This record gives structure tokens, sequence and C-alpha cells, in this order.
């Protein structure tokens, strides 16, 4: 048993929610956050931007030293820092930015990191300013991820729209 709340029941693993992600880390302190970052940690908006503002920009200031110290990710990859006062770690995770024509089949790829942690709160990858078809990530996701996510979709027209067509 965990402590997640009103949270709509997907499959074996996986659970949803129309919520601000932020509201949701700082409610429930997860293990891991997941934030759907680009290759050079710059947290600019989107979930990144507000996962980094709600840190007072210490997210930034740890990720510009991990960047100088180990380079740019994979996208694809991830890397695990601190959560900050949101969660014990956030898992940084890079999917596929389709505005920046990126290789959009990368997004399993992406998905897979969240198999080396039990239990996460992260977003849709690829959803949203990224520019991928949020149904196709939602499949992604449920069809890629073995551990027990906690799927939190701060749009609510999104969120209507992938609980009603999702099979
Ligand atoms: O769930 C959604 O609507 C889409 C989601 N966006 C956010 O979670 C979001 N965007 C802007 N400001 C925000 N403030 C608090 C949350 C938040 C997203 C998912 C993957 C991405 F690569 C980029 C964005």
């Amino acid at each position: 048993v965990n402590s997640f709340s009103g949270y709509l029941k997907l499959t074996d693993n996986v659970y949803i929610k129309n919520a601000d992600i932020v509201e949701e880390a700082k409610k429930v302190k997860p293990t891991v956050v997941v934030n759907a970052a680009n290759v050079y940690l710059k947290h600019g908006g989107g979930v990144a931007g507000a996962l980094n503002k709600a840190t007072n920009n210490a997210m930034q200031v740890e990720s510009d030293d991990y960047i100088a110290t180990n380079g740019p990710l994979k996208v694809g990859g991830s890397c695990v820092l601190s959560g900050h006062n949101l969660a014990k770690h956030c898992l940084h995770v890079v999917g596929p930015n389709v505005n920046k024509g990126e290789d959009i089949q990368l997004l399993k790829s992406a998905y897979e990191n969240f198999n080396q942690h039990e239990v996460l709160l992260a977003p849709l990858l690829s959803a949203g300013i990224f520019g991928a078809d949020p149904i196709h990530s939602l499949r992604v996701c449920v069809d890629t991820v073995r551990t027990n996510v906690y799927l939190a979709v701060f749009d609510k027209n999104l969120y209507d729209k992938l609980v009603s067509s999702f099979l």
C-alpha cells in the first residue's frame, strides 16, 4: 500500500490522475519523481520548468554541475539526481522531442528507464510541448513499464481524452 490519492487504475501496474505533478510531488513526497528532461538538463518549460521552479532553481544548479562533469544525456537515456523538496530522487528521462525532429521510436527506450525503480510519479513522456501523440505515449508506457507508475496529467482536456480512448 502506498500514499497516492484519487488515481484511476489502467493495468496491473499503471494509474493516472488529472493533477499538477508538482502538487502531487509536494503532497506524496515519492521516492522518485520523473522529469521530462532534455539532454542538457536545461529545465525551461513543461514538466522540467515546472519542477525546477518548485525547487527554487536548485534542480537547475545541480543539473548544471552534472552536465559539466558528465556531458549531455542520450535521447532515450536518464540520470538520477536529487528530488530536492519534491521527492527523494528525480529521475531525469529524455524522451524524443518531435518538435526538435527527434526519433519518436526512442520513446520505448525512454520508458525502459522507469523499470529501474519500483514506484514512480511521472508525466506522460514526450507529450505536451514535446510534440508526440499522447495516446501513443500512454500505450508505450503501459506496454513497456513493469514497475508501479503513477501518471500525473496536467491538462484536463488531455486527461479526459486519454481516459476515454484507453484500450
Ligand atoms: O500532462 C500534460 O499536460 C503534459 C505535460 N506537461 C506538464 O506536466 C506541465 N507542463 C507545463 N507546465 C506545467 N506545470 C505543472 C505541470 C506542467 C508534459 C509531458 C511530457 C513533456 F515532455 C512535456 C510536458
